[PDB]
C-alpha cells in the first residue's frame, strides 16, 4: 500500500507530462534508412470506383485485407479510396490524461468504429547500437518508461524524444486496439486500430505483445481480469 499511497500524490501533482517534440512522420537516425518503391510495385486491388466504400473498412478490398495502402494514381476505385489512412493523418481527437498507476494515458474526444485507423505509431527510427545506449542512459537513471517499437531489423521506432499522440497508449492484456504494420509506398510502417467500436471518453490501450523494449520485466498493472501479468 505503500506505493500506492505515494501514486495517489504523485498522480495529485503532476500537472503534464515530460516535454518531447510532437512530429508528424518518422524521423531517421544515423545510417537508419527509410526504403521507397517503384510505382510498379504498388499492388492494384479488387476494389471499383462505382462500389458503395471502395477500399473501405468494410469492402472486399484486397490491399487493406493484406495490410498494403493504396497508392491515388494507381488504385481503380480513384479518388473514391478509402484505403490511404497513413498518408493522410486523420486521426480521431484525442487528449492525454494522468493515470494513477501507468503514468500518462490517452483517451479518445469521439466515438471510433471498429477497424477505425487510430493512429500511426511515430517516432525516431534508431538502430541497435543505438537503441541499447538510450535503454543503458534511462535504466541508469532509473527511468522506467520505454517508448520502442521494432519496425524491422536494426529499425526501431523511439516515439520519447520525438513523437505524436500514441506515444501515449498504455498496455492492457484486454485492449481496445492493436497494433498493424503496414506497406505504404514501399516501405514498413506502424499502426493502431480500433478493435471494437470505443466511446468517447475512452482510454485508448494496445496490447504491446512485448515488443516495448525496456520493459521485458516490468509488472502488469492494467487490471484486466485476464492479466498475464507482463506488458504482452
Ligand atoms: C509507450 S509509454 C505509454 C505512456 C506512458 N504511460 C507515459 O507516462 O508517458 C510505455 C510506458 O508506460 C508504462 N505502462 C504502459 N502500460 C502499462 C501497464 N499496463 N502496466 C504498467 N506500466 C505500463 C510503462 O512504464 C511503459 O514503459
Ligand atoms: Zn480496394
Ligand atoms: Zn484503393
Ligand atoms: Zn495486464
Amino acid at each position: 500500500s505503500k506505493e500506492l499511497r505515494q501514486l495517489q500524490e504523485d498522480r495529485k501533482n503532476d500537472k503534464k507530462p515530460p516535454p518531447y517534440k510532437h512530429i508528424k512522420v518518422n524521423r531517421p537516425i544515423g545510417r537508419v534508412q527509410i526504403f521507397t518503391a517503384d510505382l510498379s510495385e504498388i499492388p492494384r486491388c479488387n476494389c471499383k470506383a462505382t462500389d458503395e466504400n471502395p477500399c473501405g473498412i468494410d469492402s472486399e478490398c484486397i490491399n487493406r485485407m493484406l495490410l498494403y495502402e493504396c497508392h491515388p494514381t494507381v488504385c481503380p476505385a480513384g479518388g473514391r479510396c478509402q484505403n490511404q489512412c497513413f498518408s493522410k493523418r486523420q486521426y480521431p481527437e484525442v487528449e492525454i490524461f494522468r493515470t494513477l498507476q501507468r503514468g500518462w494515458g490517452l483517451r479518445t474526444k469521439t466515438d471510433i468504429k471498429k477497424g477505425e485507423f487510430v493512429n500511426e505509431y511515430v517516432g525516431e527510427l534508431i538502430d541497435e547500437e543505438e537503441c541499447r545506449a538510450r535503454i543503458r542512459y534511462a535504466q541508469e537513471h532509473d527511468i522506467t518508461n520505454f517508448y520502442m517499437l521494432t519496425l524491422d531489423k536494426d529499425r526501431i521506432i523511439d516515439a520519447g524524444p520525438k513523437g505524436n499522440y500514441a506515444r501515449f497508449m498504455n498496455h492492457c492484456c484486454q485492449p481496445n486496439c492493436e497494433t498493424q504494420k503496414w506497406s505504404v509506398n514501399g516501405d514498413t510502417r506502424v499502426g493502431l486500430f480500433a478493435l471494437s467500436d470505443i466511446k468517447a471518453g475512452t482510454e485508448l490501450t494496445f496490447n504491446y505483445n512485448l515488443e516495448c523494449l525496456g520493459n521485458g520485466k516490468t509488472v502488469c498493472k492494467c487490471g484486466a481480469p485476464n492479466c498475464s501479468g507482463f506488458l504482452g
